[PDB]
Formats: structure tokens, sequence, C-alpha cells
């Protein structure tokens, strides 16, 4: 019933556009959205972000975050490793490399999802969440090193995954981080179960 | 250590402008960014809410109430909790409650609020409160609840056992054109995961 007639480009950057949209409305009625996408969509979705699992025998599992200040929301902020996808690169791999990049883990992937979207009442963007375990009793996941990219600067924070709720809003009381919603959606859902 | 030097408008439409931020990396050299951000945030602890609606019945599952709607920003239906945007002076938790009876026709209580959450950070500043409601789908007022939606808005309701949720929205994704949202699908793989 809904779709798209036509976009108009308001004004390109490097990395980020602006357009405003028209649509038909279900009445028929036509009618203008802005958009933002981003210009470096190839590929399956713009980025992958991966649930890292850290599995160590008599441990408690943990679920492995990074903290990295973030330029748009003017502070630091707590999020699942992730990145964008290279043109021909599979999300599955993108996912590995990311995680290795940011936190110096090597995992095994789990499962993988469709393309999903990040924030569809603004932007176009889309990621593959992609579940990863990591064998934190193997000799490579002994002392993770992270090889990150130019410019970008990351911390890493394994948090227990059956308290993970918790741990996340004692870092924004304590440390005035912002844990990102994705992150936080999840550790909801595990207090939720049953 | 990191911090923004300063924001430079680069254009700016009636809901979306986009910035050049100038911010220091943490070897002390001055770096750019390409920054999204609404236009209507005023005092509020965040642009909007998001709503976990658990559907609580007697004799029945508890079941996760999500909204379809076309995204002028994604060209096409999305499937999302019930959300939007807080109105200057209302509280996260008011804003949750009135949006999902506005999208869903349920009528909520309040079990918990979260802190501001971010929606994409590397991209946009955007905030949320994720605010999760429970629904006593035995009380009249909720026995045969109709959309009151807003000037066009045009919301289908879906109710999903919590239980099954990732399996039904894998359903769902493979039946039609759509694209679930990435924290609705991260709610529905820690469901899994737990
Ligand atoms: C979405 N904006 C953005 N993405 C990547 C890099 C950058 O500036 C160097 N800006
Ligand atoms: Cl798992
Ligand atoms: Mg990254
Ligand atoms: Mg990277
Ligand atoms: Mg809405
Ligand atoms: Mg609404």
């Amino acid at each position: 019933k809904q779709y798209i007639i036509s976009e108009e480009l308001i004004s390109e950057g490097k990395w980020v556009k602006l357009e405003k949209t028209t649509y038909m409305d279900p009445t028929g009625k036509t009618r203008t959205w802005e958009s933002v996408k981003r210009t470096t969509r190839k590929q399956t979705a713009d980025g992958v972000a991966v649930i890292p699992v850290l599995q160590r025998t008599l441990h408690y599992e943990c679920i492995v975050l990074v903290k990295q200040f973030r330029p748009p929301m003017g502070g630091y902020c707590i999020e699942f490793p992730a990145g964008l996808i290279d043109d021909g690169e599979t999300p599955e791999a993108a996912a590995l490399r990311e995680l290795e990049e940011e936190t110096g883990y090597k995992g095994d992937i789990a499962e993988c999802s469709p393309a999903v979207c990040m924030d569809p009442g603004l932007s176009n963007c889309t990621i593959h969440i992609v579940t990863v375990t990591i064998n934190g009793d193997d000799a490579e996941n002994a002392r993770p090193k992270p090889k990150p990219g130019d410019g970008e600067f990351v911390e890493v924070i394994s948090l227990p995954k059956n308290d993970l709720l918790q741990r996340l809003d004692a870092l924004v009381a304590e440390e005035h981080l912002t844990v990102d919603a994705r992150v936080y959606s999840y550790a909801l859902a595990l207090k939720h179960a049953n």
C-alpha cells in the first residue's frame, strides 16, 4: 500500500547524506520524510554487530563489549563490537574480523541474523547481528591482542551474561557512559526470559 | 581523554541536521566526524522512547506486542517496538504509555525505565528510554483494543509469544518483504540465549 515515489538529495558528505523522501501514504496522499543514509553501502547491510559470548570453564559466561568515544554522542558509549562490512566480505567474516580488531578475541560463528534496521524512522542503516562464541580456554584467547585500525581507540569490557542488565545500569550510574540500545535490549531480555 | 572541540552545522531540515564534528583523539590529535542529530530535542533526557510491551493473560503464554509500519528511510515495512518521540515536558514513562496506547490500543502499566540509551552512536546522537510495560490482557479496557494513531500514522499490531519470539520473527521475515528492528532482534536473541 505505501511506497517511495522519489528521493531528493539535500546534502552529501563523505560518510553521510540527508535526503528528502517522497512517499505515498495509505490514503493515497503524497507525503515527505527527512531520511539519512550512509554513503558507504555496496552489501547485505551497512555493518555487523557481534554478540561475543566469552566461555571459560569454571567462570560465568561473559558478554564481551567495547567502550569508545563516539563523536556524534559527544561522549563514551558501551556497545557490541561492530563495524562496516568490506565490499565483497561476508557478514560472518566481517564479524570475526571486527571482533579480533576491537577485542583481540578469536571466535566461532553460532548464528547470523538477517539484515536488521538501526533506527528506521531516521535512516536506512542496517546490520547483521552475529552471535559468536569465544573459547576463552584456548591459547589464542589467552592474551587477546587487539589490532585496531587507524583512529580507533577501543577499551574492552567483559560482563557476566547472567547479571548483564544490573552491571550495565551500574556503569551508567557510576561512569556516566551511554549504553547502546541493542546491548540494553539484549540485557533486558536475559532478565525477562521465563 | 577524548572530547568535542566544535560542531559546525552543514545542513538543517525541519526534523534532522547534519554536523561536522571536531574532536580530540587520545593521541592529542584533532579529528573530524560527520554527525546526525534531530532538531526536535529540547530538555528531554532522550529523543524518544521504545516500549517493550509484555501482554499478560490468564492461561496464555506472555506475548511481546510489536508494530509494523512503513518507514520512508527504509523504503519498506519494519517490525519494531512501539515507539515515539517524547513531547516537551513529558516524562519518558508517560510518553511510553501514551505511544503504546496510540499505536496499539493497549493500556499498559509501567514496569521499568532504562537510562537514555544510544540508537546508532557512530552516526547520530539519538537516544531513547526503553520502557518495559506490562499489559493486563484480562482487563476489559484491553479486550478489543483499537490503535488511535496520530496524523500520518498507519500502524499494524503483531503480538508474538515471548517463548518463541525469534522463530516467529524469522517466520515473518521468510513470508514477506520487511525488516526487523535491531533492538527487537537483539531482545529475541537473548530470550533464546537465556
Ligand atoms: C557517520 N559519520 C562518519 N563515519 C565515519 C567516519 C566519519 O568521519 C571521519 N564520520
Ligand atoms: Cl549463545
Ligand atoms: Mg567499530
Ligand atoms: Mg574497524
Ligand atoms: Mg511511533
Ligand atoms: Mg506514534
